[PDB]
Parts: C-alpha cells; structure tokens; sequence
C-alpha cells in the first residue's frame, strides 16, 4: 500500500494513481514573482469551534484530528471561496530534518513542517465524501511551521502522541483552539489543485497562509515517533511525509497581499 518510503512513496504513486500526473496536483513551487494580486480575493471569514475536535488518530500516513461536521459550527468562508466550506480535519507533513518539511515550498524555502485544515463545501455537497469529488468540493487551508518558541496548542497535540503511536490507533481530543494557533496575518496564496495524498483527487482550492506559525525541535521531533504500520507487522517509522512540489501546467496563483 502506498506510504513515503522507497518502494511506496510519492514517485511511486502514479503506478496506482494515474492521477498523481494529472494537471492540477499538489503541492506547487509558489514563486512570489509569479503570484498575481487579486483585489477580488476577500480576507479569510473563519469560524472555528474549539469544542468541535473529538478524536486524535493516527492514519498511518500523519495523525488526523477529526472535527464533528454534523452542521455548521465550524466554518470557513471568504478568501476565494463561493460559500461555506465545513471542517473536518487536521493534519500535518514533514520530513526527517527540520531543513525540510514542508509541502508547498516559497522561492526555494521548505519549511519544517506543514499544517494542512481541511474543509468542504456543504452547501453544494451532502457529505464530505461526495464533495471530494468535485473541483468545487473542498478547501484547504495551509499553515507552515517554523523552529522557534515551543507552541502551547501544538502540545496538546504532541501530549497524545504515545498513545497513538501505532496505526490506526485513536484517543479522544477536544477543546482544541484552532482559531488561535493561526498567524497573526492571514495574507494568503490561493490556487486551484489537488489532495496531496492517495486518491490525489483535483477537488481542492489551496488557501495557503504566508506567516509560518512556531514548533520547537522538540515538539516537531515527536511526530516522527509515529509508526506507519499497524499493530502486529514490522515496525517502520513515519520519518518523513510530504510529497514533492509538482508542476504548475498554467495554473495562476493569486495573492491577497501586494
Ligand atoms: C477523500 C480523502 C480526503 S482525506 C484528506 C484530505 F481531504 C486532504 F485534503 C488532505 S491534504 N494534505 O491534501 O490537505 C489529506 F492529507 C487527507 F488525508
């Protein structure tokens, strides 16, 4: 099955799915001289419930904290969204050296790890999984982190890690402030592209803050702790997990900012 080490990452998924080579992949080299303003572009509407989180996992593939979507509490609207995109979920990349984690990379700059919220749009869509679908269907906010100052939200997270080490592995997680662990700007770039992991659908417009957010060493090194294997099964461990920068093929990156 696919993963990141050598037999089953990235360069490999295309074997599986033919998409991973299609014209609106993910992540991007984000040139900044490239980027055109958009004075049409709003500034992000953001809503986020801290009582929406429920559940910690780890997927085998990052952790995931899964948000109740049952209605409205906790949405993202504006930027260069039509309508009000749902949350779901939350997960991160990186890779084995805080040197480079990311998944989208800034005129050459990986940076320790990437955040990634993911939304849907549910009022077009009945359910998350039939808006994944469509190129409309979701909206993902993406958030780098930088090495400085450990961040008290982000151990929260990191606290529950041993309990999740191997695949497939759950805790509960609520009364997670996801409004407040955003930068202090929400200046963004914003194209239209894809999951950046298997089924690789093009259903997702990318809505990717400029301002890192801070991670000790310490905190980001314990992720990496995590296996991508199950339970029973030769342990191996989640090092690295980001997909490298894919090709743009004429899309425009817009920002809100100049
Ligand atoms: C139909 C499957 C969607 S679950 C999922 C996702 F929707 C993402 F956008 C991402 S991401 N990295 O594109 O934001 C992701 F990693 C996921 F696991």
């Amino acid at each position: 099955s696919w993963g990141y080490r050598e037999h089953n990452g990235p360069i490999h998924w295309k074997e599986f799915f033919p998409i991973a080579d299609g014209d609106q992949q993910s992540p991007i080299e984000i040139k900044t001289k490239e980027v055109k303003y958009d004075s049409s572009l709003r500034p992000l509407s953001i809503k986020y419930d801290p009582s929406s989180a429920k559940i910690i996992s780890n997927s085998g593939h990052s952790f995931n904290v899964d948000f109740d979507d049952t209605e409205n509490k906790s949405v993202l609207r504006g930027g260069p969204l039509t309508g009000s995109y749902r949350l779901r979920q939350v997960h991160l990349h990186w890779g084995s050296a805080d040197d480079h984690g990311s998944e989208h990379i800034v005129d050459g700059v990986s940076y320790a790890a990437e955040l990634h919220v993911v939304h849907w749009n549910s009022d077009k869509y009945p359910s998350f999984v039939e808006a994944a679908h469509e190129p409309d269907g979701l909206a993902v906010l993406g958030v780098f982190l930088q090495i400085g100052e450990p961040n008290s939200q982000l151990q929260k997270i990191t606290d529950t890690l041993d309990s999740i080490k191997e695949k497939g592995k759950q805790t509960r997680f609520t009364n997670f402030d996801l409004l407040s662990l955003l930068p202090p700007s929400w200046d963004y770039w914003t194209y239209p592209g894809s999951l950046t992991v298997p089924p690789l659908l093009e259903s997702v417009t990318w809505i990717v803050l400029k301002q890192p957010i801070n991670i000790s060493s310490q905190q980001l090194a314990k992720f990496r702790s995590l296996l991508c294997t199950a339970e029973g099964e030769a342990a191996a461990f989640l090092v690295s997990n980001h997909r490298p920068p894919q090709p743009l093929k004429g899309r425009k990156v817009r920002a809100s900012f100049h």
